[PDB]
């Protein structure tokens, strides 16, 4: 018509991000002209949580330790063998959509009032060792879900296969620091996972007992 | 000065995406340190939209169909052929931004009332026969513009030259299904085009009959 | 618990883009659902400045000027040259996240009132020499902090070896154009940097006096 | 005294509508001078809901089907039949202020979106055969109760009793209407009651087991 | 005009009820669509109250006692005599628009927390000798005016003329129960009126001295 | 459920008079116990407005004029004649749901303030002359609409059919006093008409040429 | 001190006009940079009304009629005569500050609705006979007051000594119209009188009967 | 009464100025005590403008420049001549209430920021020639309708008549300076204009073709 | 345009008096038919006190004592003298635009808490002792800033020629009272200045060592 007033909702998709307009989001229960992204592990797509180990760290102030120093073919053996035990058989075609290396802290002792603070590198060579311990400098900040999630990105028989197609250049190999604002030494329990983002197409088919009809 | 008090603007672009900071696009008519990404549409660059064809589709409850299962070659020619019909004479140096594919829905009865829901996938091979109907599963939900837009990315004479210059893998061939969040089988028409985002350095310099001078 | 109503801040981070949820942001002294991102220069890594030139242009309405017209091997030697000049010695293990082209603007006169406009292109190959001058179309409209920040991504001993490992190919060559949206010509000052984002790695270790111990 | 400040509850009532003052009614948790009624099945007097039939409709836009063409004789031996059926005994002295045909009505599809319409005729002799099918002209809007609720109103041992006393003199009977406002047919699952409001004078007094004292 | 923003007045009569639009009742000092009912004793036309008698009743918890037990004939010649015993001379034309049992109530003793119920019937025959004790059920809630007032609607030298043009046959004989929701026995004071709804038409005519002129 | 906080539309009818629950109507862009009236001219059937005369009186402070003096015959042959004639043909089955008297009025001089005042009376015999002047007591207040609308309620051939079928019995013959607050003699304009609510219960049905299929 | 919150009040006289600071007067129970006068009748120095006369006018609309056509020597005989005659004796030494033409109107009926218009001249010589009416052009609106109030501005024993030192060169000879905004005549009686300002210099000192001590 | 709540308008007026009281003038749509003037061109009297010349002047920062600088005989004449060819015939008495001298500015080029400063003197004798260019000190500031006004105040044949007649002595000779705020030279177009205000006796009498009657 | 909502700011010059437009000072950070004048030492022209003199004063409540007494010579003296004393030499041309007479005053004693309260009168000729004590009576109560300001309005080498020149001429010899409203003696301290409104006409020429160039 010659005159408007209502907002109306519109999506958009950036490699499997996804988003919405701010305006529409707002009114939920010119600002118009702009777009905000849906939390990955709140949109589209399954999720799918591979908790690879928990692991003890006492972090001096000032500092950060490093959680996780895999070589780049024991970070791919650990992914694929976790992500096919878990999830074979794969029933039907879908897509991972991405991998998130997720790092959950906690104090270990209680009555303590610090943030967490974070940097990673991702890699593409094992060639390097990275330092146990370096100084903060320019740190994320860990928000009160005290998670730090990296994303990574960017249907085999066997790890074998899985190195033969090359299948891991499509995702990083990560590292990771954690520390605190602390002024004092902090004990923490970090826990790794990689949260698979998993989009399924599955078939509208039943599945019968053989042999069907 | 020793103190500040209003907000400015600041701007960025990452890879042909525009951002703004959130607290000048909220001072329309702390905040300052975040980002939101203007609409694509709305954004800089010139919209050009190229609908390719109307289809309609009847859907069950809790799934959703096919929309298009052109092979690679035939998502290419038909992209192609629309894109130079459209344009030529391509007069000056441009840049195409990005590509999206835009599925526009809408119901054929009225007095409905439902959401839309969406899913994609980005392929590379047309070796691949994708399932017809397939299950909802973690759906994008579509806003009330009843629009999903897909962005692809990431001169030539003929659609020979196009393929030999094999400027083909700058942009994905999509699939997309389309459903509803209704509890009955709802009949819809669809609507799908690309949306090229095309930035033009045209010369300020005039059009002359020749000879000129 | 059964119930909750809080907010809690969550954060993920994308190929070196940090991302906040916006409840949290909002809620700083349903929308949950939702990312807004960190301004790259207030967010993590440090930053550095490298100052290129300056330049002044007389701008007539309705256009825009190039700002820049290096040739690749040029744009290469100066960002390497600048960089290692300013850097050397670099003393620890570092990523650099990002490199923005910054072009901040001002006008030469006093008592105008007009807002900038800018338009860029990331180039492959220098094969191409761009108009001077060309006309404002759907153009990037620049914020009252007056300068257009453009992300280019995607330990050398000279710039002979920066080339033969191929670390241009890294980030694009840009070119710029700068207008106004004013109705008479506006004499323009130019100021062209480089904004590298640093993440830094430094050993929990002091620097000795040789010999150390 | 010489001057008042709050408002004080008054009640009045005409031929068994209840009404209060409407200041008193606002302050709950000028206006004083007017009145509103209360709801008959909310207000004094006893409910009886007496279900009749259902039936299914199919409805086309513009358009309004007859729910209901008994003769009469039919409508008051439904009345008295069903009303009798539920009561006996009745054991002490009683008034039916009131007699409701009530039209209960529901899609029988789901997403559907429009509002239901009604209109009534109250005949008094059967000496009339209605239209099955007429057009939408004024009619009235039913809430979002989806009931359109008609007063009917302006013992006996049998039916022939009954009909001896001329006691059908004392209510009206029914012909009704049900349509939509929707633009595409609606099939719609009806549901006719009788609902009568009750005045129950029951002495205060025990029932015995024979013989008393 | 093609364009209207203020509320307009606007009011009915039915059956000497008067009724005004909600829009303009509320703007004292869409809603206009509706109408509320003037207060009888604060509309149009006379008051005239004849109070009759009082009585002393005492309640037990969940019942209510017979306020009034006349036959018809009584209750028309206590409302005839008291009637024309205050009002002759009738010097002009009148028409009584309604007359109103009112029944008013309170303790007899102070400290009392407790509300009025009441329930009402009205009859056409003194055949029927009612209860004098009824338990409570769905009754009428009376406000804090501590009044029932209801109307009994739908020129005489003597209680015979008025008894032989069956006059009486315009308003009903009411009985009425009074009780309270207390949990204790209650001593309630109550006094019977009739209040008369006349409205006089009165000529523009003076009285003189006989002979007149 | 175990809990319900929106307010439900409800509707019910009385006599051709429609209302509507409170609530429902504040919620429109305890309480819900209550309802409210349509506006009759708002409300469900047929306006017809059938405009009979115009007259000019001058009205003293303090008195009102009669307006209308029809004998009973005469009211309803002007009725029952520009009913008809207005009418006929009557295509279609219709109910007159209740027919008003309305006196419109309005000052004959501009810069007059004052309200406009009435009252009315339903006679059953033209046995009656009225006065033409009247004294003002306790009359009703006219709305800004400057209307005073009179319900008089409670298919032949001719006047004569009319009478003999003695349907004049189905509505009063009105008379009204018309005057004002004023403190000055007015001069005042009044139009009478008279506006039937009619039902119409037309076919789904075309008209056909002769002779029809 | 080096920094100030709170608002102080200061005072103006410009002949005998007296101002004050809007801030000031604003707060009484940027702004501060202006002023407001007082009002005269209000403000400081005595307020003496002298009533001449009375005058019924009736005026047409769109017209303004005069209201006073006094010579010059006649209007200083009355303002003369009738200042010295209420005043003597002046027992002081005084200034009369300024003395002011007022107009009262008033409507001669009542329920009339117009606002009143005004318009004047000052004279210097009685050479001019004034229309008695003139047409409405650009007047003066008369407030709610209905009071139009002329300043006149730039110890006789006779008038003939008023005369001779030519005090009457120190005020002008007013001439007046007044009308209204109404659509039809209106008759209305003003009242003329002439407000004196006097500022009054009594010494502290008290009347003694002589001989004094 | 012994009480009083709402606000009354009242007017004075001051050789020509009209004034309000400051409460009623807020309230449109103690405070009381004061006034406010009305707008000369907004007030009573009709305008008249006579616009004279225009004029660029280029001023240098902290400058302002002369706009105009008759010699007093030449004012008179261009006044005189103006107003005469303008006005005649002048058919009515009328007042010329004051004349302002206005100069209405705006810059010659687009996108420039600044306010305008003026200042004026008004001279008796032409013996004078003004400084061309003056420093700014203590100016008065513009506003934003671009327009300095100033009051000049305080039916001949010829120009020698009205010289003869002294008429010149009524109103000051103007010579007025306009500069900016800017700190760059800025090019200015002037416009200077006399606006009349002109106070009209029109009779309430028609124009005949001669002879009349 | 066709519809206008923002307010503009516009100027007036009255005999040196500034104003400016209401609703355009209220928005600072209908009401713009209406100006305030601006407070004349805040508004343009330079301000130059010449302070005169202290003097102490004790008043008795309801009295006011006179502050100065100077003959019309000795006024002039002072006023020419100081001046002249204080300006000399006077560089440019410029315009005294108004003298005030300012009288400043504070208690000599502090915890006091009263207003003060001022009367001035403005005279011509020197003939004439005033009291040096009056009554209080209706005088101007004067603000928080303890300033009572009067403005006296309506190039020389001696005061000889200053009188020669009647310059005089152009402004009154006041006398002031001041009192306060309090209810026993108050010891006051009083300064007496001459505040000077001076518009300075500056050339824009530098100042240079003769010979000039």
């Amino acid at each position: 018509d010659y005159s408007y007033r209502p907002t109306i909702g519109r999506t958009y998709v950036y490699d499997n991000k996804y988003y919405k307009n701010l305006d529409a989001v707002i009114k939920n229960a010119p600002l118009d002209n702009y777009l905000v992204a849906e939390d990955p592990f709140l949109g589209p797509g399954k999720n799918q949580k591979l908790t690879l180990f928990k692991e003890i760290r006492n972090v001096k102030p000032d500092t950060m330790k490093l959680v996780v120093g895999w070589k780049g073919k024991e970070f791919y053996r650990e992914t694929w063998t976790r992500f096919m035990e878990d999830s074979f058989p794969i029933v039907n075609d879908q897509e991972v959509m991405d991998v998130f290396l997720v790092v959950n802290m906690r104090p270990t002792r209680p009555n303590r009032c610090y943030k967490f603070l974070a940097q990673h590198a991702l890699r593409c060579d094992p060639d390097y060792v990275p330092h146990d311990v370096i100084r903060i400098v320019e740190p994320s900040w860990v928000g009160s879900n005290n998670e730090y999630r990296i994303s990574l990105a960017k249907y085999t028989n066997s790890f074998e296969q899985f190195i033969d197609r090359v299948i891991w250049e499509n995702f990083y190999k990560p590292i990771v620091y954690i520390g605190t604002d602390s002024a004092e030494e902090e004990e923490i329990l970090l826990e790794v996972s990689l949260v698979f983002k998993v989009k399924e197409f599955a078939p509208d088919a039943p599945l019968f007992t053989g042999p069907a009809y």
